[PDB]
DNA sequence: GACCACGGCGCC
DNA sequence: GGCGCCGTGGTC
């Protein structure tokens, strides 16, 4: 790309584009560029170039695409080296470790990120042949969702501004009533947010037990575990943990989100970070918009601003126990496979040992939890049970379901002696400690490592089934909002959403047959709440 | 102003 | 197990 060649580039040229800031949605485009055959061309007028591409082709694709889409120009990603990249090492997530680590150096010039993308594009692609599963993602997974993503963030989803705005000033004043409280009983004003202030107080001052240390600095903690250990020691801490849940959910939700909509289109627009995760799932940020408040009757509340467009309906559909179906399969459990070709349910059968949806969710750190790796002692006090028998609760588990442990095993085995693990569709993650000489880090990587192939073949069907869907919703007139891990919010004409629903509803539970069959439940709404029923 | 480590915590 | 965001206490 030595030679600096005019505006504009022959087809299937790389660009590079530099934006005044990360967010597409609300980026400024300050220079665009384009690099093939050892040319490099840079635009004179970015803004006005950009209707010259017919697709995005390079480093961060998925970005242009999406400011372009702002536009209003049909401007699809196309191949970007992150993606090969990060199917090839999921490590690989920024295009500064990219360049260092293929060929590059990722400067703030857009003509060399043009030709970065060139030579990095043609180290990847053929380091990605001869992997034929990774090539198979590549082509029919992960590139074609970068479209369908484009399209979800150029999107957004409505919120009701003037209903958080009300909301916020019913949960400052009640936020006083509890910070009023505290001092009271404290015996004097301190900085509540301060956990460092908050220590002194309950164990210094107070004279409360210390039951446990933070990780780095070996602070006595004051997390919601201590304290709710703490809940009778003294009517303190009950305000505290009041008054924890009341900020937080004010302080991340409420304040923050009536400022992110967009002039343009009146709506939160998210970015879905597609070369973030060790396992193949998505991310949120920017806002993050995959960790919305359900929990608790105030994150009800916050749930609710999610509204659809006036004259449509949400249409929310969420696969049953998808990890626990991928488990089944993976394993080939008997038992297990069994549970769900019948019709039985997990999640809510160790709920009434412990049923409405709030309970049911309890159950779900639990099954899952100790699924996990997670210590008898922790179930011990996350069940508010007994130590004892042995575990014991834990135990047997493998005993009815034994193929799980024995897929555990060689899941482990197989990770040591090749470096990485794998999904069902082949996505790799690289786990190097399985063969760490020190007991707590290898064990830890061995969570890591037998999860992995779980949580990452429910991301890969979960994304499959965004890429079959997609152009279904366009001819339907529908359209996708977000993604939240195994569950996907639609938004359809009223006089449609019945018949997208039940559409949307057969591609994610046909995506991709399994020993069982996936389920998924969908419900309908004029906000994200009522959706979920 | 920007950025940092940390503890803490929202969701799957 | 997997994420990203917040306020505090802090540096530059
Ligand atoms: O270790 N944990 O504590 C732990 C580990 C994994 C966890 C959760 C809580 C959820 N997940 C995983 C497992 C699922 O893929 C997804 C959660 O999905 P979900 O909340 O919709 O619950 P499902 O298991 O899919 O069942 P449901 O949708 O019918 O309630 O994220 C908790
Ligand atoms: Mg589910
Ligand atoms: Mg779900
Ligand atoms: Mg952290
Ligand atoms: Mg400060
Ligand atoms: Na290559």
């Amino acid at each position: 790309a030595l030679e600096e060649a005019p505006w504009p580039p022959p087809e299937g040229a790389f660009v590079g584009f530099v934006l005044s800031r990360k967010e597409p949605m609300w980026a400024d485009l300050l220079a665009l560029a384009a690099a093939r055959g050892g040319r490099v061309h840079r635009a004179p007028e970015p803004y006005k170039a950009l209707r010259d591409l017919k697709e995005a082709r390079g480093l961060l694709a998925k970005d242009l695409s999406v400011l372009a889409l702002r536009e209003g120009l049909g401007l699809p990603p196309g191949d970007d080296p992150m993606l090969l990249a990060y199917l090839l090492d999921p490590s690989n997530t920024t295009p500064e470790g990219v360049a260092r680590r293929y060929g590059g150096e990722w400067t703030e010039e857009a003509g060399e990120r043009a030709a970065l993308s060139e030579r990095l594009f043609a180290n990847l692609w053929g380091r990605l042949e001869g992997e034929e599963r990774l090539l198979w993602l590549y082509r029919e997974v992960e590139r074609p969702l970068s479209a369908v993503l484009a399209h979800m963030e150029a999107t957004g989803v409505r919120l009701d501004v003037a209903y958080l705005r009300a909301l916020s000033l019913e949960v400052a004043e009640e936020i006083a009533r509890l910070e009023a409280e505290v001092f009271r009983l404290a015996g004097h004003p301190f900085n509540l947010n301060s956990r460092d202030q908050l220590e002194r107080v309950l164990f210094d001052e107070l004279g409360l037990p210390a039951i446990g240390k933070t990780e780095k600095t070996g602070k006595r903690s004051t997390s919601a575990a201590v304290l709710e250990a703490l809940r009778e020691a003294h009517p303190i801490v009950e305000k505290i943990l009041q008054y924890r849940e009341l900020t937080k959910l004010k302080s991340t939700y409420i304040d923050p989100l009536p400022d992110l909509i967009h002039p343009r289109t009146g709506r939160l627009h998210t970015r879905f970070n597609q070369t973030a995760t060790a396992t193949g799932r998505l991310s949120s940020s920017d806002p993050n918009l995959q960790n919305i408040p359900v929990r608790t009757p105030l994150g009800q509340r916050i749930r609710r601003a999610f509204i659809a467009e006036e004259g449509w309906l949400l249409v929310a559909l969420d696969y049953s126990q998808i990890e626990l179906r991928v488990l089944a399969h993976l394993s080939g459990d008997e038992n297990l496979i069994r549970v769900f070709q019948e019709g039985r349910d997990i999640h809510t059968e160790t709920a009434s040992w412990m049923v409405d949806p709030l309970m049911r969710r309890a159950a779900k750190t639990i099954n899952f939890g100790v699924l996990y790796g997670m210590s008898a002692h922790r179930l011990s006090q996350e069940l508010a049970i007994p130590y004892e028998e042995a575990q014991a609760f834990i135990e047997r588990y493998f005993q009815s379901f034994p193929k799980v442990r024995a897929w555990i095993e060689k899941t482990l085995e197989e990770g040591r002696r090749r470096g990485y693990v794998e999904t069902l569709f082949g996505r790799r993650r690289y786990v190097p400690d399985l063969e760490a000489r020190v007991k707590s880090v290898r064990e830890a990587a061995e969570r890591m490592a037998f999860n992995m192939p779980v949580q990452g073949t429910a991301a890969d069907l979960m994304k499959l089934a965004m890429v079959k869907l997609f152009p279904r919703l366009e001819e339907m007139g529908a359209r996708m909002l977000l993604q939240v891990h195994d569950e996907l919010v639609l938004e359809a004409p009223k006089e449609r959403a019945e018949a997208v629903a039940r559409l949307a509803k057969e591609v994610m539970e046909g995506v991709y047959p399994l020993a069982v069959p996936l389920e998924v439940e969908v419900g309908i709404g004029e906000d994200w709440l009522s959706a979920k029923e």
